[PDB]
């Protein structure tokens, strides 16, 4: 699960907490990525608000942060779906999105689902450690088609 601050790329509005979007039940899309490594969008269909519980602060190396519950699975750089911590304590990366507006822009220009690296580029981003914030209220969405969804800081964060 993500902190209530923790902001999710949306198509209609750019950079949303996901707070917001399920404390408001905002009818809104969000991008996704397919198993053949191609963006497209899809509408919110489930609103999580998963009461409260420890949120850690990941601090990554770009100098953006992920405050998640420590199982909240997100994409690495090996393609595989793995716990942020468990990726923080293996010394892994996550793959990320590069260029958030200018891919936003691109994709606006195309019928999706369209390839990833078509409409932008990926980084690799590491994990460089972890605060507790302690108890803090914590929240998740569902999707009908692919489990995962880009995050404002380019990650890529799925059930």
């Amino acid at each position: 699960c993500l902190s209530f601050g923790t902001e999710i790329l949306t198509v209609e509005y750019g950079p949303l907490p996901i707070g917001k979007i399920v404390s408001e039940e905002i009818n809104c899309s969000v991008y996704s990525v397919d198993p053949e490594g191609r963006v497209y969008t899809q509408a919110i269909a489930q609103w999580h608000d998963r009461g409260e519980q420890e949120v850690l602060e990941y601090e990554l190396e770009d100098g953006s942060v992920i405050r998640a519950t420590s199982d909240h699975r997100f994409l690495t750089t090996d393609y595989q779906l793995l716990a942020i911590e468990e990726i923080f304590a293996r010394q892994l990366d996550l793959l990320t999105l590069e260029n958030i507006k200018q891919t936003e822009e691109a994709l606006d220009n195309h019928r999706l689902p369209f390839p990833l690296l078509d409409a932008g580029t990926i980084k690799m981003v590491k994990v460089i450690g972890r605060r507790s914030l302690g108890v803090q209220r914590i929240f998740d969405i569902g999707l009908p088609q692919d489990h995962n969804f880009l995050l404002a800081n380019g990650a890529i964060a799925a059930n």
